């Protein structure tokens, strides 16, 4: 009744920079081969989707944005094997072709196939499957999940539990995944170590999960504002630093806390000045720091390099280092089989349409992440 | 006969910056408490040295330099287990402890008992046991070894193998083991790899042979100075590139070249710029770049936390990343096995009286090493 035609359905259309998101009637064509038509039953609201609105995340434009979700397949184009409709499904912003270098690669996670480096918003056929009043609307990093309906390829789309809350398992898609991988993948935190998380929002709390599943028997969380503390302790700090609390340099306060400097730091932030900060507090002959977050109107950071011969280790990575379609599902099994909590980072919960007002809870800071709901 | 009393030798005494080395008699006294004197035999002249002549590696004056050697002990002080008199031995600037967190920990061998982040030109127990003229020479990273004899702390100091040739094992003090381990340690290369080495001097050289005895299958040998290639091909490097010979930037060149990003850099020339570039030729997904050297008037690189983020990996290390004692005798092993050649790193050698010619050859650059012989 639906499948091999074309829906018509709502979706949050961003038609200029600088301008909010217009709920427009669309039209979402038929997967073609290779190709995933989902409904959307969820869908978080990330910082990313609002660096793509102030202009600052370079795509084209129109565009439906969106790219942390979780939905229902309701058709498949010919080809597809790894989903059926019917299944529920997360949008992987960064794909999994499995037969690029990097997919073959047991380090990398950041696939070839991404629409991320030099942005086409489209599909991996170069078209899009969206139409506003029959004008064409580009894809967003090959999910676009601010729709009722969304087309995805393939290997931009992984089946998890079908028991699942996808109220909750979509942050799978994005923010938890990032935050918890940096931890467990990226840093691989090890037993009794002591860490430093710089930025307690969703993703840095995340990150804390991450030391606290890796047995880290230190999780310093830093944040300059207070508010955020009690939820950090609540999922794993063991304590709580505010830069504006002291008079010397944060990273000095934290090598003298951790006699020497931290196991592991991360920044959570996105600002050039705290991630130097973030790799000077580990430890100089052993300390490993990771970079979690980087704004997409990119400046240059300045660092000595000394820093680096004593024998740290910087390294930064995108859906925290998790090859995407292998790790998703693992981690929906891991959130049914109660191994962490996804609760403590829901903070906001409004009606898809109500996405205008998401943004501007964004925006605000009061939100650590409000999820949309169709 | 020499045993628990004062040795009347000659030293390369430095009595102030930016001057030559003076040639003088100097008082080296017995070894105290788990101290142990040597009787040099060969001894390298590194870069390091020359920075502390022109005081870009601040450590007290008037002092004894030197801390790529090899010797033979000619006796010890009360408590001293590992070496005996007789043994020949190798002065280990990076310290070995084996109490403090850094040498417990399996990644970390910058001892913290090491006089290079905040020198004291003294021996452990923060006297030293040398004087020129009733006048106290300050030592060197613990080793001072351009001098007939000096005096050691225990931790300090590797025993190795009776059998072999000082004049040539003396590089394992520093130059050989700080390139091949950072090729063999700290990048941990792996076979049928690219691998792309910035600046061809002797440590570049050294990175090369790591790389070829890790099973690298491409070793592309970076160096302005075309007359540095000829070695590089003769120990290792498959191809061999000048930037001067092309109009576009080097790191495009070698991003081309390996058709995405090698997969491990190592910056061996202590250039700001070419740390940068070193990184950024490295796939991004999964591209390791290593930090060889630095020099020691520490100013700061300007660079895109963006090529970070992708899931490049930024490390550097000290003495290869090798912990020092453990390291050192069995690097010797591998010499007197066969399983790789020194020769090639020897350029020069020339009497311990003529210093000051040697270092002439170190900074013309003419010199890929000099060694001093007693
Ligand atoms: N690597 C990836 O794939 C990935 C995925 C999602 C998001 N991100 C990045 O992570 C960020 C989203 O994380 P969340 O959500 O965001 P957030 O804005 O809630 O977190 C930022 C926190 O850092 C704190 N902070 C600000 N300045 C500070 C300072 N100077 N010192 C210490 N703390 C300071 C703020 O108070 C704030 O609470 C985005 O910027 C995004 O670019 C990266
Ligand atoms: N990590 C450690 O423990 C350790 C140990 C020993 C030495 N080091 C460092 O390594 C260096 C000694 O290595 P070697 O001996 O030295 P070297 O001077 O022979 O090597 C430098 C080479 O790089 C080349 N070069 C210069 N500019 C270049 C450029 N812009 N682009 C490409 N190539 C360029 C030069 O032609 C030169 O051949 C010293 O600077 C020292 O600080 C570090
Ligand atoms: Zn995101
Ligand atoms: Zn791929
Ligand atoms: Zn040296
Ligand atoms: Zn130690």
């Amino acid at each position: 009744s639906t499948a091999g035609k074309v829906i018509k359905c709502k979706a949050a259309v961003l038609w200029e920079e600088k301008k909010p998101f217009s709920i427009e009637e669309v039209e979402v064509a038929p997967p073609k081969a290779h190709e995933v038509r989902i409904k959307m039953v969820a869908t978080g609201i990330c910082r990313s989707d609002d660096h793509v609105v102030s202009g600052t995340l370079v795509t084209p434009l129109p565009v439906i944005a969106g790219h942390e979700a979780a939905g229902i397949v309701e058709s498949i184009g010919e080809g597809v094997t790894t989903v059926r409709p019917g299944d529920k499904v997360i949008p992987l912003f960064t794909p999994q072709c499995g037969k690029c270098r990097v997919c073959k690669h047991p380090e990398g996670n950041f696939c070839l196939k991404n629409d991320l480096s030099m942005p086409r918003g489209t599909m991996q056929d170069g078209t899009s499957r969206f139409t506003c009043r029959g004008k064409p609307i580009h894809h967003f990093l090959g999910t676009s999940t601010f729709s009722q309906y969304t087309v995805v390829d393939e290997i931009s789309v992984a089946k998890i539990d079908a028991a699942s809350p996808l109220e909750k398992v979509c942050l799978i898609g994005c923010g938890f995944s990032t935050g918890y991988g940096s931890a467990v993948k990226v840093a691989k935190v090890t037993q009794g170590s002591t860490c430093a998380v710089f930025g307690l929002g969703g993703v840095g709390l995340s990150v804390i999960m991450g030391c606290k599943a890796a047995g880290a028997a230190r999780i310093i969380g830093v944040d300059i504002n207070k508010d955020k503390f009690a939820k950090a302790k609540e999922v794993g700090a063991t304590e709580c630093v505010n830069p504006q609390d002291y008079k010397k340099p944060i990273q000095e306060v934290l090598t003298e806390m951790s006699n020497g400097g931290v196991d592991f730091s991360f920044e959570v932030i996105g600002r050039l000045d705290t991630m130097v900060t973030a790799l000077s507090c580990c430890q100089e002959a052993y300390g490993v720091s990771v970079i979690v977050a980087v704004t997409p109107d990119s400046q240059n950071l300045s660092m000595n390099p000394m820093l680096l011969l004593s024998g740290r280790t910087w390294k930064g990575a995108i859906f925290g280092g998790f090859k995407s379609k292998d790790s998703v599902p693992k981690l929906v099994a891991d959130f049914m089989a109660k191994k962490f909590a996804l609760d403590p980072l829901i903070t906001h919960v409004l009606p898809f349409e109500k996405i205008n007002e998401g943004f501007d809870l964004l925006r605000s800071g009061e939100s650590i992440r409000t999820i949309l709901t169709f």
